[PDB]
């Protein structure tokens, strides 16, 4: 069910850039008929804008809306009260969660990180630690995520 005529394009993440400004990276306007090949082209196209770290685009009636990952790049994870579980063994156990170095990012896996991190505390020797993860923007478009560990809240 495609090759449809949009009527609209939509963005779910953009702020900054407007539809307007972000119609001109994409190879579809409006009016035009869509396939889902038009869809994985408009998304390599914003892909290869290179403004955002991932590029979703999927349609909703005849509304065309395409959703975009954080623009800051995963540069360093760094950890604050590992006092049981090692800085090494966090790191990697980030990354195979979701937030890698290098990696696109998101800020909706932060709060899963806490409590994973929070869980895996648990397992170890019964270790009852608060964790908060603080994510700080840097203007090289990526940023630096601190994890707060409180050492002995129960």
């Amino acid at each position: 069910a495609e090759g449809f005529v949009v009527k609209d394009i939509h963005f779910e993440g953009l702020q900054r850039v407007a539809v307007g400004a972000a119609l001109l990276s994409m190879p579809v306007r409006t009016g035009d008929t869509v396939n889902d090949e038009d869809i994985s082209n408009t998304i390599r196209a914003l892909f290869a804008t290179g403004n955002f770290e991932d590029v979703r685009v999927l349609r909703d009636g005849d509304t065309l809306l395409v959703q975009v990952k954080e623009r800051p790049t995963i540069a360093s994870i760094t950890f604050s009260g590992n006092k049981s579980v090692k800085d090494d063994m966090l790191k990697q156990n980030l990354e195979a969660s979701g937030v890698r170095v290098g990696e696109s990012l998101d800020r909706t896996t932060i709060a899963d990180i806490e409590k994973g991190l929070e869980d895996f505390y648990y397992s170890v020797g019964k270790y009852s630690a608060s964790v908060k993860a603080v994510v700080t923007p840097l203007p090289r478009n990526r940023v630096d995520l601190k994890l707060v560990f409180q050492e002995g809240v129960s």
